[PDB]
């Protein structure tokens, strides 16, 4: 699982 | 502003 | 998912 | 503006 | 779903 | 002024 | 859907 | 004026 | 539809 | 003056 | 604006 | 028959 | 048949 | 804005 | 039929 | 933003 | 049908 | 952000 | 559908 | 962060 914020 | 989940 | 606001 | 969800 | 406001 | 949904 | 005022 | 709802 | 006033 | 509904 | 018909 | 447009 | 816009 | 057709 | 955007 | 089509 | 964007 | 579909 | 982000 | 579908 890979999560962004940007 | 991106949120991504996978 | 991706959610972008821009 | 523009919001999008896919 | 994308929702624009311009 | 524009407003869209799709 | 697309809502125009002009 | 115009409005359009498409 | 279309509204038009001028 | 001009009123059209289309 | 209204535009009635009948 | 009557039109109105106010 | 009517048709508004407000 | 509010656009009605009846 | 009645569309709005608020 | 709220759009409503009914 | 109605969508909001909140 | 809440983006609502129904 | 609801998609939220917080 | 806490994205919710459903």
């Amino acid at each position: 699982v890979a999560v962004h914020v940007f």
